[PDB]
Parts: structure tokens; C-alpha cells; sequence
């Protein structure tokens, strides 16, 4: 049983759930792809921001859609407006701000989707579609919670602010300058900030730490034109041969990173820290099963979680400029770019990591005595983020979770990076409430959010409004 007429709010959410799921279906069908520099998609992104601005206004919010200007690509594209919305300015009330994004990662059905990525399809309680979990589901769950108090003419316990952007999947272009401009304007008197764009691991969760990241591009160039692999086979220093040797020099079969210096500054594992991991709830057979992975690099819960949260990791993403379509093309690529990144943990320095990776790659390349040119560039470099657990925002969330799910949340870290979390910490001086399941498949084929997570998460947000008012 819930408290109060949270009972009535909860009743409302259960009765309007099919409507909440149809709104999500409608938002998902707007192909708000920010990553493709294609006018068709950027227009759909602007329409998305407009649909959201209208939704917030209809709820009762003062809404501003802030003109963001051009995105320099030697061409350019307009950036989608940022919604800056306020619902209530009651001086007898605290104020909570919610950040979300309504742009999505590209989705091509040919990538391996069993459904049309932009048609929300429910299969065994799972709602499949691009943006279902990342991030239209949790934005709507928050909005739908507010709309329950509004429909019932129930006083919202806190004032609510919304900051919603349309460029998160493309580096939040122009957000930081707007935030900076607004630090003592829109953010003046905002008590706590909420982000809901992350997943559980098993038991619901609250997330209080994230990894950093460093994204590397390694270009090996002969000439711009490719070669016929037979007509010119046998006589070139082939860009692909150099790149494959460069990429193959980075990590070993155990996951151990081979760049010298990389472990120098990782904080030492302590007894205390080990204990924190032992207290997390994770069935390793369950985790193997939802991931459909035969075996992981490690055998125990503690090793698995630590390698995700507090050890660095290296992933090779792909190669650009070579033969990557289906079939059997006989080509020596003239210019290729390897892509890989290293997730960063305390106490690693971004600038040192950049130096170390570069030096390593130069040393490998020079030993090849190749005629090719190599350019390493670190295109992205972010430090890790940690919240203070048992902050007032963090306690409200714990209580809200207990109310809705009837159990204590585990305090978890995250292997991914939430750059926005760091940005609000640096400029405005954040609580992460995950709604997604571990197997939601964000940034992949067959992304979903579970109906239960989406609907029960709406209730979580409702309870949370009330908890924030209570300190
Ligand atoms: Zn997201
Ligand atoms: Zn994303």
C-alpha cells in the first residue's frame, strides 16, 4: 500500500498506462536522429522539441525553447532548441530540476532489428523501439508523473523545472554555454537536479558514480585513392596492415590494457572497497543469461562489477575507410581510421592518458618502418564523476524506491559516462535515478524499455516529488 492520495496518483497511473504507452509510441515514431548530418533527420529533431514544448505547456509549465544557433560541421546545420521550462514558482516550496534529451542514436532496420526501430512494438511486456529507454521512456515517465498530479488537481509537492535538449547523442553541442549563461538565472534556487538515463544491473538501483572516457581515432594514410588488391598486391605498406597492428597492440586476451603507464594512477583496491562490492546484489548466472554471454572475463560478482565500475577498460569500436559492406570486395584501402576508447576511473588523468596512448602508438608504428603517415587524435576526454551518497537528493530517491518497489535500492556505480552529470557539477555546482533494465540494449539493435519499468517508474517519480518536499 502507498501513502496518502499518492494512492490516487498511483491509481491514475495504472488506469492511464495504455495512454502513457501510446504517447511513447508517438514520441518514438518521431525520428529525432541527431547524429546523422541529414536535413530530413535534423528537421524531425526540431519537431520533437516542438512536440515536447507543447506537452509541457499543456501541463501548465512556463516554457522557453531557446534558439541554439548553427552546428559547425565546411558545412553547418541548425541545432535544435533547448527547452527551459518551469512548473510552479511557489516560494513556500523547494525546487527540483529534471534534465533529459529527446534525440536518439541512429537506427537502421538493416543493422539487425527484428522490428521497425521507429514503430514501438510490445512483445512480452517489452516495448521495442529506438529511444524507448534512451531517452524518451524516462523523460515521458517523469512528464506522465507530473500529469497525474495535474489531472487530479493535486498540489505538486515541489516546484519543477525541466531542461530538455536535442543533441545529447552528438556531444550536447552548445549546451554548456547555455548552462553557464543560466547558472544564476534559470538555475538560481534550483535545489536538486535529476537525470534518468541509465540502467539497473539486476533489485532497483540508485547510481552515484560514472566512468570517464577517452575516444581515440588512429588514421593511417598512404594516398587517398584505394588500390586493386591484385594489381597492386605485394608491393605496398598497406594502411590496413599498419592499423591492424596498431589496434592489436592495445589490449591482451585477458582484457589487460597494454599501453604503458595506464594503471599508474588507478586508486588502490582496499578492504573497505572490496566490502562495498560484496554487499551488492547480483546473481552471476542471471546476468550471464540476460546478456546471452557464455562466459565473461571473470568468474565472480566482485570482479565483474569492479571491472565495470572502478577499473579502466579498452574497447575497439571499428575501422572507417575500408570495405565494411556485405560481400567480397578486393580492395587495399588507401586511408583508414581505427576507433577505440578507454574508460577512465579515479585517479586517472585525461592528459596523461592522451600522452601515453599516443607515445605507445608512435612506438609501435615506428618499429614497422612504414612509408605511411599515422595521426593519433583523442577526440573526446572526460573525467569520471562521483556523487556524495547520503546527500539529500540521494535519500529522497532511496525512500521513493522503497515505497514503489517495496525494497531497498543498491547504490551502484556505472561503467558508462554521463557527461551531463559532470557539466552540472562544474558549472552549477545531481541524482541519477535509473529506470532501465540491464538488458534494455541502448545504442544497439532491438532497444526496448519494459512496460513495468516505464509504468512503475512513473510512480517512482511521483513518490519522489513528495520526498523532495520533505527536506
Ligand atoms: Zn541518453
Ligand atoms: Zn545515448
Amino acid at each position: 500500500p502507498p501513502p496518502a492520495l499518492l494512492e490516487k496518483v498511483f491509481q491514475y497511473i495504472d488506469l492511464h498506462q495504455d495512454e502513457f504507452v501510446q504517447t511513447l509510441k508517438e514520441w518514438v515514431a518521431i525520428e529525432s536522429d541527431s547524429v546523422q548530418p541529414v536535413p530530413r533527420f535534423r528537421q524531425e529533431l526540431f519537431r520533437m522539441m516542438a512536440v515536447a514544448a507543447d506537452t509541457l505547456q499543456r501541463l501548465g509549465a512556463r516554457v522557453a525553447s531557446v534558439d541554439m544557433g548553427p552546428q559547425q560541421l565546411g558545412q553547418s546545420l541548425p541545432i535544435p532548441p533547448v527547452i527551459l521550462a518551469e512548473l510552479g514558482s511557489d516560494p513556500t516550496k523547494g525546487t527540483v530540476c529534471f534534465y533529459g534529451h529527446l534525440d536518439v542514436q541512429p537506427a537502421d532496420r538493416g543493422d539487425g532489428w527484428l522490428t521497425d526501430p521507429y514503430v514501438l512494438t510490445e512483445v512480452d511486456g517489452k516495448l521495442y523501439g529506438r529511444g524507448a529507454t534512451d531517452n524518451k521512456g524516462p523523460v515521458l515517465a517523469w512528464i506522465n508523473a507530473v500529469s497525474a498530479f495535474r489531472a487530479l488537481e493535486q498540489d505538486l509537492p515541489v516546484n519543477i523545472k525541466f531542461i530538455i535538449e536535442g543533441m545529447e547523442e552528438a556531444g550536447s553541442v552548445a549546451l554548456e554555454e547555455l548552462v553557464e549563461k543560466e547558472k544564476d538565472r534559470f538555475f538560481s534556487g534550483v535545489d536538486y537536479i535529476v537525470i534518468s538515463d541509465n540502467l539497473w544491473i539486476s533489485k532497483p538501483a540508485i547510481t552515484y558514480g560514472t566512468r570517464g572516457n577517452s575516444y581515440f581515432m588512429v588514421e593511417v594514410k598512404c594516398r587517398d585513392q584505394d588500390f586493386h588488391s591484385g594489381t597492386f598486391g605485394g608491393i605496398l605498406h598497406e594502411p590496413m596492415a599498419d592499423l591492424v597492428a596498431l589496434l592489436g597492440s592495445l589490449v591482451d586476451s585477458s582484457g589487460h590494457i597494454l599501453v604503458p603507464g595506464i594503471y599508474d594512477e588507478v586508486v588502490p583496491l582496499t578492504e573497505e572497497e572490496i566490502n562495498t562490492y560484496k554487499a551488492i546484489h547480483l546473481d552471476l548466472e542471471e546476468y550471464r543469461n540476460s546478456s546471452r554471454v557464455e562466459k565473461f572475463l571473470f568468474d565472480t560478482k566482485e570482479e565483474i562489477l569492479m571491472h565495470l565500475w572502478r577499473y579502466p577498460s579498452l574497447s575497439i569500436h571499428g575501422i572507417e575507410g575500408a570495405f565494411d559492406e556485405p560481400g567480397t570486395k578486393t580492395v587495399i584501402p588507401g586511408r583508414v581510421i581505427g576507433k577505440f576508447s578507454i574508460r577512465l576511473v579515479p585517479h586517472m588523468n585525461v592528459s596523461a592518458v592522451e600522452k601515453q596512448v599516443t607515445r605507445h602508438l608512435e612506438d609501435v608504428f615506428s618499429k614497422r618502418n612504414s612509408s605511411n603517415k599515422m595521426v593519433v587524435s583523442m577526440t573526446l576526454g572526460l573525467h569520471p564523476w562521483i556523487a556524495n551518497i547520503d546527500d539529500t537528493q540521494y535519500l529522497a530517491a532511496k525512500r521513493a524506491i522503497r515505497t514503489v518497489f517495496g525494497t531497498e535500492p543498491d547504490m551502484i556505480r556505472d561503467g558508462s559516462t554521463i557527461p551531463i552529470a559532470k557539466m552540472f557539477q562544474e558549472i552549477v555546482h545531481v541524482v541519477l535515478i535509473p529506470l532501465g533494465a540491464v538488458d534494455d540494449g541502448e545504442h544497439s539493435q532491438n532497444e526496448k524499455i519494459n512496460r513495468w519499468n516505464y509504468i512503475e517508474g512513473t510512480k517512482l517519480f511521483a513518490a519522489f516529488f513528495l520526498e523532495m518536499a520533505q527536506l
